[PDB]
């Protein structure tokens, strides 16, 4: 399948933010996805000195959100039920600082108004990306501000860009871990729009629709990637005894209850493309965001079935958009 | 692939429990799985008049449990963190009564002692199985008692047995829904034992490791099963605008936190074999149970990797046992 | 005058079970009947004298949106649905969840055994452990839940030793100081806003009045008075470490699922005023907040008494007082 | 004598922001210093006079197991980790979560920028909305969190208008009746058992003493007294419907994750005694329960004061009293 991108051995010892004169770089990745979703903008910035970065989804009007912080090792700030931005970043818990840069910028744009109903709400989540490089540089307040300032409608930089700079997969053993990236995908169906954004830094591996392992757990001794379960099961036989952060953004009106269950459904669906997933070693966090523009019909019928047009249906479609995004990240 | 088992059109109008002289039947299914797991017994009973039934996992010593009630339409009783039995049943919420039959029987065996530390704890979960038949008979207290009385070590009746009598899959449209069953699978690795039991009554369909839809959403007009997303996406393009209950039982000691995250991981993994899953229309509930007999090593290394022997590893292995069980249920 | 003691006495933790008796449900009348005006809500309470133990059922045939706040560490809950035709509160620990099955079956029969989704009859049940307060193993069974439903009437509630409250008790630092409580209810109408509180306090803690006086539980027969448990706990630590309550709040005010859920949490927390300690590992405290969705609040929350005075929080504060009154009726 | 009023005054909801000022952190001293003996725990409090607003940091360099009970409807939380090297409490609403980033960065520097898993420095942060209580938009920023950490010392806590409590306020039925609170702490030692409570009450509700008297918040300048909010709420309903608190409890007693989580819930609920209403939709109430894992309780829970007297519930009841004392210090 694809050529290996082995991350290589941990190097710990390296310089931190203050050691450098750090210039934000607008991330372009390997290619740009273009899409049509008015009211949603995306910016991505990185420090070459990491390499590490942040990716910001800006919805200036604000949008209702559900968070499904399903992993065992989550790094989350805010996790609000209504957001003006979502900030995804490297740097482990230190990278939550990037969201502060976004928040301050939005406060300035609001002319420092502070009424309850005009608080600018930014939710942030992070990946641990320090094993995939040899510095301690992290996404700081300045980098989050830059990613917001770089945000534009209808573009997403695929691959090694923003939060995906140093994302990696397949962590049974660090000698077999491979660099991933970030990914996005978009579908429009009638008036319905669905955007998926993902930064897969899994303990598990990326798996395609045929069941092929396409990124992570690559053994240079064999030239082949293995599903982790094969390693795990042999490890048990031998010895006993002897994070992915993501967002799904849509324009379909969903109640708080529908939106929450939609988040759970889409998030669980990602165990198709990332295996294992939702593990104690992962901090998997999905944000489900709706711009509340399009009604679903009051009854769920169509020529395709009596129960074919509802939030579960939307969840199933969004799950496919998200798998496409995961595969873009691993490409 | 497999021959269709279409459930056929809803028939509502039918007789309930009191209309019959109801005799419990010991369920044998299509075949018996045999396995070696001392301290775990399984019983299954049904009423032919439904057809509907209950399946009971009895662990007389009691075992630590985590519950992951992830679906939007859950029918759960007890949901305790320590159980002497798990009762899975048809009959929608009415079938929770079967667990009372189990509980009373266990109280009688305890000679009606009622100290806090000898309370007999039964957690129960249910599927809605009324659309797959033409009666209102449900698993009652007598049926739960019978399933417990029928419990034996090391046997599980596959297929149309116990709670699986009238389980069905693929509910975009009732004309395409197919009867499933219940299923189990077992693996032993070194001293580690993992038993998976499942009663798939999903809105979604059963999918095999190649990605083939093997049960549910069968169209008699074409002779072919479809993944629901194909129906959903065309329904949206047209109109906008114009439950699985399961248990994983193991003998590996896990702390409450490990056991809870293990439950979440294994449950999410089932979105590989059941698609969609964890939907608002489903009451998906997984019980993760440990008999707390075997330690994992204090450090997680083996020849297969530095991070290869831990609870996440066990979760990945258990996820495969569960997929095997789902495929047995759909066979 | 301090209330007279109602010590439960020393627990044996067992005795004869249900089938040792020819169990006839008794309609519970308690010590007094509360009467109130809330069409669409009926309450029935039944007991077995042979326990003594019982069940109390709230029946809302329209069905009503519900939030559950299962806050305690030792909860016994069935269903816990976000929409219910009945709530069943019972003794008998986990065994007493069976009473709810009796309610469910009876409701299925009233529905002529129809089983379409819209027709499924939804009963949520919660239990207290009441076996220390008596010397039998009798529990609320399917027949007792059915009886409690059949006895249900609008506008009445039997206070005291009635239904689920038959063998409820408080103050469990030591069983020698535990006292029988009861069940309790209170009701307020503000114009057409209606709030009903029902409670079955079986706390590890004690019942406390609005002055901060301990009024039920932790009665020391050697002193003739009730102290707050914390006095015992702090003395215990100095010595040895040297150097359930089930409840419902029912209202007719429309609240969204989000509002109703937070209203449940607020009202439930408020009960740590009248029950102390509360929400402990030893307790299975469960509150059901139910709205019959009859009355909207104004779109904006202002009044002469303030800019933020008419909203679900406000309703929660009022409901919290109704619930404290119900707790005090249970302890009376 | 009833306490003198400390009305916050009418809110403008905006003003100059951080960069309009040359902001120098000030070490907060408050009205009084609490002194106590708990090695391994340091507290620092810093403010900007230009807000006025501040941050209070609890630093536990060993790291400590933590349970978070984010019970309010309007929570502002970062991290919420089950193991923490620091807890940062701040004003500035969601913007003030930035102070925790300053703590985290400073701790990374102390660790010589090591980034192995075992070395990750974990800071959980929570905030109050304190913008109604002043006419600026200044918030606790990265520099202020750093300063609060640098000012942290063992065995001291500045009571009153200090750190996160600079512009905390209570009683928000109407802003004309809202009063400045402060932050508060209390400490108890029972032998070698140690319990520290820290609280920053910014409630929608009011502070209530052990007699049931409202002592801070909802002061009506037309009457000269404070009433419980429920009086306003019930009058508001009759008229118009005609027919955050952030806190930490730190102990040295070993509790398992399950015990510690239920202990957090218990102690948090107990605060509805001293803050009423509490846990409302309008509030972002968040409690951190932290154990330094130094002392085991006995294996069995007996003492002369009862068979169930020495356990995590008992500790929770004692800790609940320490926390009420801290709330009253904040309101004093």
């Amino acid at each position: 399948d694809p050529a290996p991108r082995l991350a290589g051995p941990p190097v710990f010892g390296g310089p931190g933010n203050d050691a450098f004169d750090l210039a934000p770089v607008r991330s372009t990745g390997r290619e740009m996805l273009r899409f049509d979703f008015p009211g949603v903008s995306i910016g991505a910035a990185h420090y070459e000195e990491g390499p590490t970065g942040a990716t910001v989804i800006h919805i200036p009007a604000g949008a209702r959100t559900a968070v499904d912080a399903r992993g065992g090792a989550v790094g989350l700030s805010g996790g609000y039920d209504f957001n003006h931005a979502i900030c995804l970043a490297g740097g482990a818990g230190y990278g939550l600082e990037a969201g502060a840069g976004v928040s301050k910028a939005l406060l300035e744009r609001l002319e420092h108004r502070t009424g309850f109903a005009e608080l600018q709400l930014v939710s942030s989540a992070v990946i641990y990306d320090f094993s995939a490089r040899s510095t301690a540089v992290y996404p700081d307040k300045a980098l989050g501000r830059a990613a917001l300032e770089f945000a534009v409608p209808g573009e997403f930089p695929q691959g090694r860009a923003g939060a995906g700079m140093s994302a990696s997969a397949g962590k049974v053993d660090w000698d077999r871990t491979e660099i991933t990236g970030q990914g996005a995908a978009f579908r429009r169906l009638g008036d319905v729009r669905i955007l998926a954004v993902v930064v897969p830094n899994p303990v598990g591996v990326i798996v395609d629709r045929a069941g092929t392992v396409v990124r992570g757990n690559y053994d240079a001794q064999t030239g082949v990637r293995r599903h982790p379960v094969f390693d795990y099961q042999e490890a048990f036989a031998e010895q006993v005894p002897p994070t992915t952060i993501s967002a799904i953004v849509t324009n379909v009106r969903m109640s708080p209850v529908e939106l929450n269950q939609f988040a759970k459904q889409v998030h669980s669906s990602m165990h198709r493309g990332i295996q294992p997933f939702h593990t104690d070693m992962d901090g998997d966090t999905l944000f489900a965001v709706t711009t509340d523009e399009i009604d679903l019909p009051t009854t769920p019928g169509s020529s395709r079935g009596r129960l074919s047009v509802n939030a579960t249906a939307l969840g199933a479609i969004a799950s496919e958009v998200m798998w496409d995004a995961v595969l873009e990240a691993g490409k």
